[PDB]
């Protein structure tokens, strides 16, 4: 089977528990604290190890301890790790994590380290035949749209069996990676982005935003606790509840499960309906668990 | 000069500037992140040896780049490490500290590394007659009993000129802290801990927790924004106003600030309500400035 690719930064979370959310001014115990190697496409990378499917991951890495802790761990899951763009400059970024013990919520205090971004020319390399899918985490977007130029002229020259789906994510509200809705069959946005925009529901922001994909593309916005919603060409506006476990004690990474869990699904052949509710199954499973693990 | 002596632990302080208070649930770019040599008496120990007076911190240590860092720094500031008492298990605890820039408040997630505590066999080698003040930092209260009686001890056996003069921090609202009052000549107790006791006021805590020091000691409150107050044997109550800065930026050791201070003027022979008033000065000019070598 060909793998599906994720372009991302890999991150590492530095992750303190805590039994309530720490009132501000205060000192507060840490019930614990870990590392946990994070990032989005790499978060992704891990639930669709977990799932089953072939993958590999494509970002930068500053060689060091941390490195290493991050690598030896995406080895662990079996990604593929031909095209890790190693640095000799800045580091691998760090977040330090809150997790409230009693809700489950994350709250992320990021710290950028000026390591420079995977670019459009270190993605020149990529043998593009070994790919079936190819997902794209939204970051440097003049640069990555010049990637998601390179797939579009492959794609031209292949049969419509061969040629390679993309999806990318629109996470943040950064004005840059707007031009990436334009982009990919699917196009994750997220509801921070929808928000900034002055969208209340994923179906405001589905009806507001649909304009701006490429013809014939679905653009996905998942609404925590609302379930998520999806809109494709024909109109319809496709909608799953969410699949709350009994008790919410870990959410880092939650949106991040969904997606691969998403990508997984209609790689799979499923319609939008099916990965949209799947999505939010296992997104929802993953939230009753410590960290991606016990999702299978 | 003789010398003065803190025990207490170096703690390592990783600080997070953000530009408002994280609310739950968010992502939150943080202005910088950096590392600093924390721990209460640690802290005083820096104060002190700013302010000009040599001292000696006492304290266990894990070696590694952490340590190397730590001591590296108490090497800058001339404090000597003799009593270091290095340990082969654990390591030095780490606190995140967020730092709201726009108020200057610090919010501290505390990590135990279970680095062991300095005993009471570990205090025996220290060679008293070097010191003239010895500051005992609250922890491990039934060990650092023992340590107190052994500069009892000392003291019977030296002029009135020759004692060495103790002061005690009671600064976490522990139950095993609490013994800790009947000793020294200088006792502070936190906001924190007073409050934990239903007292409303350094007023209310001072005439309520009096009846617990030693005969002819002092005992000392700070209440943050409301000032410092202290009771000693003649039952008036001292008060000084606090001196706050223009602009807070970092309050992150100013109790520490505090504490060296009131020490520093005391040793000096200054009164009572002189060492307040200084403690409050030096505190509030910390408070307008990131950590703590602009004091002087
Ligand atoms: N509290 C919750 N209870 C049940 N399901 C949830 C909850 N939160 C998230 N989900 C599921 O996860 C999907 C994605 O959540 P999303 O709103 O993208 O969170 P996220 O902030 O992007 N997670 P993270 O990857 O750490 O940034 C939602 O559509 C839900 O299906
Ligand atoms: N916000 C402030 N404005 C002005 N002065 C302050 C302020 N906060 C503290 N101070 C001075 O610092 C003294 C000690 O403050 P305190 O209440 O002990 O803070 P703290 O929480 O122990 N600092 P830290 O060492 O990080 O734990 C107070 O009595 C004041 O004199
Ligand atoms: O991008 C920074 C952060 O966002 C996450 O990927 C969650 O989606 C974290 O794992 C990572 O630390
Ligand atoms: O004791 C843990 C924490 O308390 C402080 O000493 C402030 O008084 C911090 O510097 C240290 O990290």
């Amino acid at each position: 089977e060909k793998q599906i690719l994720c372009v991302g930064l890999v991150v590492l979370d530095v992750i303190s528990l805590v039994d309530k959310y720490p009132k501000e001014d205060s000192e507060i115990r840490c019930l614990s604290q870990r590392w946990q190697r994070g990032g989005n496409a790499s978060n992704s990378c891990t639930v669709l190890s977990l799932l089953g499917a072939p993958c590999a991951f494509m970002g930068s890495m500053a060689p060091g301890h941390v490195a290493d802790f991050v690598l030896d761990d995406l080895r662990r899951y079996s990604v593929d790790l031909r095209y890790t763009v190693f640095q000799t400059t800045g580091s691998v970024p760090i977040a330090t994590v809150i997790i409230n013990e009693a809700s489950g919520s994350r709250t992320i205090l990021y710290y950028d380290r000026s390591l420079p971004d995977v670019s459009a020319t270190d993605f020149e390399k990529v043998d593009l035949t070994q790919f079936k899918w190819i997902h794209i985490e939204g970051r440097n977007a003049s640069e990555q749209v010049k990637m998601l130029q390179r797939i579009d002229a492959h794609n031209t020259r292949q049969p419509p069996e061969q040629k390679i789906r993309v999806s990318v994510e629109v996470e943040k509200p950064r004005e840059e990676l707007f031009q990436l809705f334009g982009y990919g069959d699917v196009v994750f946005v997220s509801k921070d982005v929808a928000k900034h925009l002055g969208f209340q529901s994923a179906e405001e922001a589905l009806r507001g935003l649909y304009g701006r994909v490429r013809k014939g593309a679905v653009l996905v916005c998942a609404w925590a606790e609302e379930g998520a919603d999806a809109l494709g060409p024909d109109g319809k506006l496709l909608h799953s509840d969410a699949f709350p476990p009994p008790r919410v004690v870990d959410t880092l990474g939650a949106g991040d499960t969904f997606n691969a869990s998403v990508i997984f699904s209609l790689s799979q052949g499923r319609s939008v309906q099916e990965a949209l509710r799947f999505g939010c199954q296992v997104a929802g499973k993953k939230c009753g668990l410590q960290g991606f693990d016990g999702i299978v």
